[PDB]
C-alpha cells in the first residue's frame, strides 16, 4: 500500500439546494492513500476549514481508495468567486484546483 496521489475536482451547487438558498461544493478524490487524507477548502480570499462533511472512502478496481468532501456554505458565498478550490493533503503534499462551472445551468432563483 504505497503512496497514492489523490484527485481534485470542483463542482457547482445543486439546483435543488440552490433554489432553497443553499450551495454544497463537491470534491472528487480517487487513487489516494487508504482513507488517509486532510479535508480542506479555499475560498476567494478567505480560506475554509470547518463546516465540511467527509464520507468514508471505498476500495476501487485497482485497490485504490476513493473519497469525497462536501462544503456546507451559502450560495452567495461561492457565487462571490469565479471558482472554488479543494485542498487535498497526501504524503505531506497539498494541491488545489480552479475551474469555473457552466453558467447556463439553473442557479438560486425565486421559487
Amino acid at each position: 500500500q504505497p503512496k497514492a496521489a489523490p484527485s481534485v475536482t470542483l463542482f457547482p451547487p445543486s439546483s435543488e439546494e440552490l433554489q432553497a438558498n443553499k450551495a454544497t461544493l463537491v470534491c472528487l478524490i480517487s487513487d489516494f492513500y487508504p482513507g488517509a487524507v486532510t479535508v480542506a477548502w479555499k475560498a476567494d480570499s478567505s480560506p475554509v476549514n470547518a463546516g465540511v462533511e467527509t464520507t468514508k472512502p471505498s476500495k476501487q478496481s485497482n485497490n485504490k481508495y476513493a473519497a469525497s468532501s462536501y462544503l456546507s456554505l451559502t450560495p452567495e458565498q461561492w457565487k462571490s468567486h469565479k471558482s472554488y478550490s479543494c485542498q487535498v493533503t497526501h504524503e505531506g503534499s497539498t494541491v488545489e484546483k480552479t475551474v469555473a462551472p457552466a453558467e447556463s445551468s439553473e442557479n438560486l432563483y425565486f421559487q
